[PDB]
């Protein structure tokens, strides 16, 4: 066991390992609060996370074991890696805090999208990266729910990692959001992470929000502009009589030609964001199928696209004490094991 110490930032209290030195916040979040720090013992900068008072409540204690076991899950190039997980209790009845630890990277989406406009070759690998890793969470039968640029950074040499995974099941910007999650659909499709890679892309393109509400309906307004009101297909997949004859009181909007809206980008790219932004989830390209298209020819390898191990995600359907929950957290703490370190980092 490491020796620990404390350290005030912003008015939170941190414990971490020694190894970890200059904490430097980076931001406080509904997710929880989040450091720089750099690590002693590799030599490299992480992020570290502080979960924010995990076992409060059962929402609150499961909420926190489903994101330990995502990220222990997560494996690929393009998906946040748990370099560390920690504790500072010496035991179970102590357990209260968990801290996870990741690389940092060199800035988040937010602000490339604002450092400088992108070239369509950054497009590109930007959002191959994105469908890559995308391809792989999926292939795990997870939905990230909250793709969007600042759960998305990328380093000097524009690699792109993804970040915090959406929590929520059955503050937090809507921008990027499918519409069926704000509808209350129910049954959500792999596809609300497609039209959330839609919203990014076409802001890439533009430099501008592609749907910039100022609040629910004001989104859904938004969004009708561009795609139009719902067509008779997807009419007759709507149960409530009242939610349809509201629909056909709006005045009837036609899908826009997205060739205009996004004059001057690349057709093939425009071609790609019209299979993105289809307001019929059933009707959206997939991850595995975007990856595929004409657009990432220069980058597109069918070899080197992995997808994920089975993943047990049983605990979801369990209603278990707070105090079960507090327990399997603090196992998963216990057994992690922190990747190797790459061949690059060590020499002959
Ligand atoms: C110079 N560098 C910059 O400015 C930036 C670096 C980053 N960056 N790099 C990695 C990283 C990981 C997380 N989340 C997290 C974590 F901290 C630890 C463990 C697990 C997770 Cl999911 C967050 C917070 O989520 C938004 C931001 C992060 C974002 S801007
Ligand atoms: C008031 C106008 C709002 C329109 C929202 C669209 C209605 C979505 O409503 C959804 O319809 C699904 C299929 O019938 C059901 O499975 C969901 O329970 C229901 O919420
Ligand atoms: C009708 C109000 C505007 C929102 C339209 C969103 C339609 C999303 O598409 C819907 O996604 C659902 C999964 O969530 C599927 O069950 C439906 O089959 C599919 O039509």
């Amino acid at each position: 066991r490491p020796t620990f110490y404390r350290q005030e930032l912003n008015k939170t209290i941190w414990e971490v390992p020694e190894r970890y030195q200059n904490l430097s916040p980076v931001g406080s979040g509904a997710y929880g609060s989040v450091c720089a720090a750099f690590d002693t013992k590799t030599g490299h900068r992480v992020a570290v996370k502080k979960l924010s008072r995990p076992f409060q409540s059962i929402i609150h204690a499961k909420r926190t074991y489903r994101e330990l076991r995502l990220l222990k899950h997560m494996k690929h190039e393009n998906v946040i890696g748990l370099l560390d997980v920690f504790t500072p209790a010496r035991s179970l009845e102590e357990f209260n805090d968990v801290y996870l630890v990741t690389h940092l990277m060199g800035a988040d989406l937010n602000n490339i999208v604002k450092c400088q406009k992108l070239t369509d070759d950054h497009v590109q690998f930007l959002i191959y990266q994105i469908l890559r890793g995308l391809k792989y969470i999926h292939s795990a039968d997870i939905i990230h729910r909250d793709l969007k640029p600042s759960n998305l950074a990328v380093n000097e040499d524009c690699e792109l990692k993804i970040l915090d995974f959406g929590l929520a099941r059955h503050v937090a910007t809507r921008w990027y959001r499918a519409p069926e999650i704000m509808l209350n659909w129910m049954h959500y499709n792999q596809t609300v992470d497609i039209w959330s890679v839609g919203c990014i892309m076409a802001e890439l393109l533009t430099g501008r929000t592609l749907f910039p509400g100022t609040d629910h309906i004001d989104q859904l307004k938004l969004i009708l502009r561009l795609v139009g009101t719902p067509g008779a297909e997807l009419l007759k997949k709507i149960s409530s009589e009242s939610a349809r004859n509201y629909i056909q009181s709006l005045a009837q909007m036609p899908k826009m030609n997205f060739a205009n809206v996004f004059i001057g980008a690349n057709p093939l790219a425009v071609d790609l964001l019209e299979k993105m932004l289809v307001l019929d989830s059933d009707k959206r390209i997939t991850a595995a199928q975007a990856l595929a298209h004409a657009y990432f020819a220069q980058y597109h390898d069918p070899d080197d696209e992995p997808v994920a191990d089975p993943y047990d995600q049983s605990f979801e359907s369990r209603d278990l004490l707070i105090d079960e929950w507090k327990s399997l957290t603090y196992d998963e703490v216990i057994s992690f094991v922190p990747p190797p370190l790459d061949q690059e980092e060590m020499e002959s």
